């Protein structure tokens, strides 16, 4: 089956709870698996100790720039980039994981989890899973974001991993 995967995450080193994902491999299973190794850490890099950057309210939450924590870096398990997998899948509501990115075959490790339905992504940014359960972990995220994208907390990706 798809594998289920978890973010624990502290916003200023209080616990918040944890956002498990089912990654649709089924669908993306390139873009999954990138996503699934950067929760183990396998390949010896990954989202762990990493943070939130920038959140949006009503728009998404970011995170996954474990190189530079700023928007900049990131790396997937392929190279630095690769290409758009597909879009099949759209951004049809809250809870959406989709792949960040810097234009058209730029995918690496950033990634955002929608709060609200983000149609106009479509066809821009590979969806590749759905938040299972957090999201009022993911609502908590939301309401430390600004208009700016800057985050009056520190939201720190604490530990992940995969579940199933
Ligand atoms: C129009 S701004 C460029 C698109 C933007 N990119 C970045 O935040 N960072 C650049 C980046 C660099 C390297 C990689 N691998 C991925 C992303 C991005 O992927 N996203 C995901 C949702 C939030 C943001 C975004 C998309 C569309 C419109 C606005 C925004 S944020 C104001």
């Amino acid at each position: 089956g798809n594998p289920l995967v978890y973010l624990d995450v502290d916003a200023n080193g209080k616990p918040l709870g944890r956002v498990v994902l089912e990654l649709k491999a089924d669908v993306v299973p390139k873009t999954a698996e990138n996503f699934r190794a950067l929760c183990t850490g396998e390949k010896g890099f990954g989202y762990k100790g990493s943070t939130f950057h920038r959140v949006i309210p009503s728009f998404m939450c970011q995170a996954g720039d474990f190189t530079n924590h700023n928007g900049t870096g990131g790396k997937s398990i392929y190279g630095s980039r690769f290409p758009d997998e597909n879009f099949t899948l759209k951004h049809v509501g809250p809870g959406v994981l989709s792949m960040a990115n810097a234009g058209p075959n730029t995918n690496g490790s950033q990634f955002f989890i929608c709060t609200i339905k983000t149609d106009w992504l479509d066809g821009k940014h590979v969806v590749f899973g759905h938040v299972i359960e957090g999201m009022d972990v993911v609502k908590k995220i939301e309401s430390f974001g600004s208009k700016s994208g800057r985050t009056s907390k520190k939201i720190v990706i604490t530990d992940c991993g995969q579940l199933s």
